[PDB]
């Protein structure tokens, strides 16, 4: 069949790496774009094509017990050894990650239909608010 | 509520770079990670949580029609100035991205359920492979 229509999802990609380097394309950006699965939107009809084309990369994955303290390697972001412990105060999640970095941790609270995160490191603060779907 | 189920997306993201410089994220990953978009995926149980958090970037919108080349910037990877031209080898979409690089070009088609893209340029060979969702 011609028919490409339709939601694809990427289950292999191999030998990106290269490509991209022939195509001359910066260290960093390979080195996330080997990571990344692609989702393809094909719509077509005769000889009209509309491609859209998104990459995702699963980004931090982490589960824990509130109250108990684990070990944790900050893999995938700083690769650094913390001591973590997620507590509640009140309705907020309290995030402490002993470690080197002082005053580091975060907060996850919700009101409504939205999620606050706000991170912490240093004097540093992020913070990120998230649509429930 | 103590209820953070759910699948969130993100709409308000300040001062990463700066919570991710204070971990000392290399400059390269920083400006990458900053130019996402996140989704969390929550599944708590009582005390235990499970967080999945992933990250993407739109990425490539084309829109082409079979045997007529056109003028386009390789937008998404190198932002290269090609005359591209797709066109069908049977079942087979074929493009020659004709300009800088030799070789440079892709094929794809289909066969049952998987969408099947070779990407090419010079010497390398990529081999993709995608689901029908």
């Amino acid at each position: 069949t011609r028919d490409q229509n339709g939601t694809w999802e990427m289950e292999s990609n191999e030998n990106f790496e290269g490509y991209m380097k022939a195509l001359d394309i910066d260290f960093c950006t390979r080195k996330i774009a080997v990571r990344c699965t692609q989702t393809k939107v094909i719509d077509q009809d005769g000889d009209n094509f509309k491609d859209k084309t998104t990459s995702t990369f699963r980004n931090y994955d982490v589960d824990f017990t509130v109250g108990v303290e684990f070990d944790e390697y900050t893999k995938s972001l700083d690769n650094r050894h913390v001591k973590a412990l997620v507590t509640w105060e009140g309705d907020v999640l309290v995030c402490v990650q002993k470690g080197e970095k002082e005053n580091r941790g975060w907060k996850k609270w919700i009101e409504g239909d939205k999620l606050y995160l706000e991170l912490t490191c240093g004097d540093q603060v992020c913070r990120q608010v998230f649509k429930k779907k």
